[PDB]
């Protein structure tokens, strides 16, 4: 039994210099690993050249699914087993059966040694030889591993008692902590022949204005934290089987890759592993242009429920954490769907690790968390888009599915998005719903289908104003009492108010604090009384006289001081990211934006619409004219899938809608962003976009169908060719960029939009 501390190849190819710990100390060894190929070539017999002292066989491995090779033919899979040096040989010439005709790919050309020892042997390694006695033999020379390896349990890898000692940049078991750990190991040449754990905290920041106390302070927990580093990574390794000196802390997506690898290394499937390529290795189909495959991989938007209104109802806001996992673990003719088999295999996976994670295990909880991040990440190994294509479409139909078995009890939903769900309940008081509240959640719970899933409810709406998750209002309780007339926040998330005049900005917010006053006192009018919600009739009666006499003193008052320039800081329309609308009159938009408000409610049409033609009555407009009509005064840039890292968090983010201090921080945990990732997320949205314009397909104006024709002038019907994607919503996409990339400062963006 062998501790392998630090695996480490050179330049000999099919060479691994170990740093091992015998029962004595440590020592140095040496493996030698040979390279296995896969070969899909030909379509029958063999190419019988005996030329290379090799080890081929056919063999019946389970292939990837990309979605171009589609065509099944025949079957004579090989297993070729090389060397890699008269590997290296066999590079020179030209005629040899890696390189001739008929060659359809090679799939595992990328794996090194060093990951192939990693996988196969692991930490506690052992040696079976007997034979005859060349321990001395196998320590003088390279220890050849193929004819003999063991893997013994690693159940305790060491009783730690070692020295450590630190090595740190702010631009014997060393820790090497240096924002560029390429260029040190460089520069010392004899840094390299020394075992180091390499933790790596990068991108050092000052404030420019007396650094000195902020570098003591930067020091002295990386002065302290030594224990726990040292103890978290033994409590890493212990379960992961790597060694200690490979692994590294942050690092949790190769933990996933090398256990599914060599899970389904255990079953004959292909790896189609990949090293520092952020595609994966399916024999070179890879490199070349497809649709499939380019639809595939820019589908990343979620449907949404956006279903407006007033509420006289209690509304409930669940959060539903634990979609993905609960998605996983619960589940020919198809060309772009993920292999079932590894589909299963990663299911095992995760219903294994979720029950040991059940009992008190700390790593198991944490691969059950990574899983999420691991799934979309490209920098990770062994990631294929067909399977985030695979999960993002589960996820969808588990979303609908949900929101189904929801609307089975009375109820109705009013948003959906992934983490918040808003649930219109048939009760009217909120203190009538603590039993029902329970009685959903447990039945939601008991169906197979959600068993995993985890829902808490966050708040409870006594009378709710809904048009968008930016845009709402209403009366809420945290958690309702006993015995207490239960407390009630009044809140008002209006969007709708920043583009509006400076002086008309507070008015929107003292009438619609009149408007919720008035609306509660009828609600709770109609329910000491007792197609139309009735709670909500004739809360207008109150207010109207007011408002009116309000709205011609303020028309007066614009008339008079709207010319005099000394009242020039009034009646500035502001300028703000996603604004195209380009209005003439500051009163109207005010009565504008008030008067749609009360319009969404469905119940009191007519008595608004009256309302509203009497305010129109005041300026000299009729009540259908064009000008007086409501439109949304911002756009809307939304990136989606932005990863937390301190929180593990999935959020989509909008440019336009969103206030600051969201666009830079995230929601659960006010953790700051980076913000050049921001910049080249939205870089990428771009390029995408102008990619997606330019793999378009075209259609007929009138026969609504597609080309199927390169060479045609218009349809067998007489029509014409025109785009699935019109040139003015993409002139409209990068009119937008230009917006967000000058309101916040994006120098990087900004230089993108300057070279087209
Ligand atoms: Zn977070
Ligand atoms: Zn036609």
């Amino acid at each position: 039994t062998w501790e392998v501390l630090q695996y480490k190849d050179s330049g000999e190819p099919g060479v691994l210099e170990v740093f091992v710990t015998i029962n004595g100390k440590v020592q140095n060894i040496t493996f030698h690993i040979p390279k296995t190929i896969y070969m899909k070539f030909k379509s029958q017999t063999m190419p019988l050249q005996k030329i290379k002292n090799c080890l081929i066989e056919k063999s019946s491995a389970s292939l990837p699914n990309n979605p171009k090779t589609s065509n099944p033919a025949g079957g004579q899979l090989f297993k070729i087993t090389l060397p890699e040096s008269v590997f290296l040989e066999e590079k020179e010439n030209c005629t040899s059966i890696f390189n001739d005709e008929n060659v359809l790919g090679v799939f595992e050309g990328t794996i090194t040694p060093h990951q192939r020892a990693i996988m196969d042997l692991g930490a506690s390694v052992t040696f079976r030889s007997k034979a005859m006695g060349a321990l001395g033999k196998g320590i003088q020379q390279g220890f050849e591993m193929k004819d003999l390896s063991m893997a013994e349990n690693e159940r305790y890898l060491s009783g730690f008692s070692m020295d450590i000692g630190y090595l740190l940049h702010f631009p014997f078991l060393l820790l090497l902590q240096s924002p560029f750990i390429t260029k040190l190991l460089g520069t010392i040449r004899l840094l390299n022949q020394m075992p180091i754990v390499k933790l790596s905290l990068n991108e050092v920041l000052l404030p420019q204005l007396n650094w000195q106390p902020t570098l003591l302070k930067k020091l002295v927990n990386h002065v302290l934290s030594s224990g726990s580093w040292i103890s978290h990574l033994i409590k890493l390794s212990q379960y992961s089987n790597i060694p200690i000196c490979n692994l590294r802390l942050d690092s949790m997506d190769y933990i996933i890759d090398v256990l599914y690898a060599r899970k389904l290394k255990k079953e004959n499937i292909v790896l189609w592993w990949n090293e520092k390529a952020p595609l994966p290795d399916h024999g070179g189909i890879q490199n070349d242009f497809d649709l499939n495959t380019s639809w595939i991989m820019n589908d990343s938007e979620f449907p949404k429920i956006n279903n407006s209104g007033v509420y006289d109802n209690v509304v409930l806001d669940v959060g539903v954490d634990n979609l993905t996992v609960n998605t996983i673990l619960t589940s020919e003719f198809v060309h772009d769907a993920f292999s079932n088999d590894a589909l299963n295999v990663l299911r095992g996976m995760l219903k294994e690790w979720w029950d040991e994670a059940l009992k008190e295990n700390s790593t198991a909880d944490l691969l059950v968390n990574s899983l999420a991040s691991w799934v979309q990440n490209p920098n990770a190994k062994l990631f294929d888009g067909l399977l985030r294509y695979h999960v993002h479409n589960l996820t969808k139909k588990a979303l609908l599915q949900l929101v189904n078995e929801f609307s089975a009890l009375g109820s109705t939903i009013v948003y959906a998005d992934r983490n918040q769900i808003l649930i219109k309940t048939n009760k009217y008081s909120p203190e009538n719903c603590y039993a029902y509240s329970q009685y959903m959640m447990k039945a939601v719970r008991t169906n197979p289908m959600f068993s995993y899933l985890d829902l808490n409810i966050k708040r409870y709406w006594d009378l709710l104003i809904w048009m968008d998750k930016f845009n709402f209002s209403g009366l809420a309780c945290i958690e309702i009492e006993e015995k207490e007339n239960q407390d009630y926040t009044a809140v008002s998330q209006w969007q709708l108010k920043k583009f509006l005049s400076p002086i008309y900005q507070p008015e929107f917010e003292d009438w619609m604090m009149i408007i919720l006053d008035s609306m509660l006192k009828t609600k709770q009018s109609y329910l000491k009384l007792n197609s139309v919600e009735n709670s909500l009739n004739g809360f207008s009666h109150l207010f109207s006289k007011p408002l009116m006499k309000r709205v011609k003193k303020l028309f007066k008052n614009q008339q008079e001081f709207i010319l005099d320039p000394q009242y020039e800081a009034d009646y500035v329309i502001p300028v703000l990211p996603g604004s195209h609308l380009n209005v003439k009159n500051p009163l109207l938009e005010l009565v504008k934006s008030l008067c749609h408000v009360m319009l969404l409610s469905k119940s009191t049409i007519l008595e608004i619409r009256t309302l509203r033609k009497e305010l129109l009555k005041i300026f000299e407009l009729r009540e259908f004219a064009k000008v007086a009509e409501f439109k949304d005064p911002s756009l809307s840039l939304v990136v989606p899938d932005f990863l937390c890292e301190y929180c593990f968090f999935i959020s989509d983010i909008d440019f336009c809608k969103a206030a600051p201090e969201s666009i830079f921080s995230c929601v659960r945990c006010h953790k700051a962003f980076n913000q050049v990732l921001l910049q080249e997320h939205l870089i990428q949205k771009l390029r995408s976009d102008i990619e997606s314009y330019l793999i378009q397909d075209l259609r007929c104006s009138r026969c609504h169908k597609v080309k199927r024709d390169y060479m045609s002038a218009h349809c067998p019907c007489a029509g014409a060719w025109e785009g699935t994607l019109p040139r003015e919503s993409i002139v409209q996409k990068l009119n937008v960029f230009k917006q967000v990339a000058k309101y916040y400062g994006f120098d990087i963006l900004l230089s993108c939009i300057a070279d087209l």
